[PDB]
């Protein structure tokens, strides 16, 4: 129903200790990764977040992060989902308290919204008081500052990132162009945590606004 | 069956009647781009082919179109379907003609046409007579050129093409190779007007003869 | 269930005699290649190995091999499976032979392999003994070289190519890196018959290990 959490789910969570060398290559790892930790899950954007928030009190880097074709739905595989996302730290130990701040993060509560009566709308309308060192570095702010996270479908992330940027006193930071790999769009907009507030709570009555008169016109 | 029309659908539409300017910058709008026609439906080519056509009859432009992954089919969502498009013009006004000349096309018969008995293969096969400011650029080619607009699933879409470009006397001006987002495949070619017809029936029936046949000398 | 083999199945082929100049021009084929052999099928790296596999039984080359968005089970077109392969060579005869090596190497009981009960974890890990023409450039080797050919979904296939790089004397050459169209990943890697062979197994293994303990970290 209409303002339902929707539920994300952690499918599959794996420690690396000692990678591979060629591994540590194609992943671009710096010098000091020596383990990686793997986790994939029904809900990106949500991963994300997560990770992000996992870099703020552990010596871990996100170093790999991408979503699955068509979505979590239409996955072919039990553990796909639709995100992979990879930590990388300096010992197996600072990974796994890394992946535990992910974990706790991901069922903390946060989650896409449902916008409509049988759920077939959602969205993302995330306030970051303050980034770790992904999301920072994704947007191009300092880690510490605010983002809102903003994701819906495409037609709907257009229009209410529209509204979101006429309600608040936030910049453009990060443009998710539909569509993203799960057929999504949004952005990362980044300013004061009231003003990122502010963006979320325009972005989330914009989308509500067009499931309710899609064709309106 | 065979020749059986799909009907295309519109799922949303909404008028941004002027837009902010940081969303104006990424959209990369025109100065004199003040408001915004948003659309999406349930099959990219023939939405593409519409956008065109709203250039022509109101002052837009086709500023963003894109298809979705895997299909209307696999949408996950209500509105997705498997294209957004979006038209800017310099005020509500015209936005709204773009749009309604927009909708007019998609509903005008155009569409994709079914290709076996229970319309699991389909194709698209538009000659555009006279190009709007949309698929020209796309094309390459002057706005007010020819199109044959080609578009089938990606085995009959090679074959047919191939069969279409030794039929007539055309160019291939964008090929659209397999997978494109929805995983079809095809090509905009461009010649006289007469030959860009010639081109899509030629097309049409190669992708025809695939799809009564599909495993081909293994019967 | 467990270990079982997932059947692939070709679902379309057709010959062209005389390609059109415009269409040889933009599959770069070879000047003497005047037909081509297009297939469809429904399991992406089966058709890959195949391909390769008429590379040698026949005098074709691959000039095209892509999988599609989201693979076979999404599908919305009879044909479109998750594959589309074209054979170029100099006539339908050579063609029609590379294409029947083709099907027949999908017929002959390689395939990925189940992980579970209702298989929705699967995985492929075939040695390719000596690879013909197709593979041997996607992987940067002489043609005839040995390969393992490793594809899983995408936490299982970092692990496990992790765990083969440890297992045996092998190099990566290509790193199909998560999602690849279809959502799975995997590489190429090279060495000794016998330790292409190693590399399969630990490979296989270590999928295995993460489909009966996804969460277990
Ligand atoms: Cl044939
Ligand atoms: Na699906």
């Amino acid at each position: 129903m209409k303002n339902d959490l929707i539920r994300p789910n952690v499918l599959s969570v794996k420690i690396i200790s000692n990678v591979s060398p060629e591994m540590a290559k194609k992943l671009e790892l710096e010098p000091h990764h020596k383990s990686l930790g793997l986790i994939t899950a029904d809900c990106d954007d949500v991963t994300y977040t997560a990770l992000d928030e996992a870099t703020k009190a552990a010596e871990v880097d996100v170093v790999y992060a991408r979503s699955m074709y068509a979505g979590a739905g239409n996955a072919s595989t039990k553990l796909a989902g639709e995100v992979i996302g990879i930590l990388a730290g300096p010992s197996p130990a600072e990974v796994r308290s890394g992946l535990n701040a992910t974990l706790d993060f991901i069922d903390s509560g946060v989650g896409f919204v449902s916008a409509n009566e049988d759920d077939s709308i959602c969205y993302y309308a995330q306030c970051v008081s303050r980034t770790g060192s992904y999301l920072s570095k994704t947007a191009g702010i300092r880690e510490g500052e605010a983002l809102a996270y903003l994701v819906a479908p495409p037609l709907e992330a257009m229009y209410a990132l529209d509204a979101a940027l006429k309600a608040a006193d936030v910049e453009m930071c990060e443009f998710f162009a539909p569509p993203t790999e799960t057929n999504f769009a949004g952005a990362l907009l980044t300013g004061s945590q009231s003003a990122c507030k502010a963006a979320c709570d325009a972005f989330a009555e914009a989308v509500q606004s067009v499931a309710s008169n899609p064709l309106g016109f």
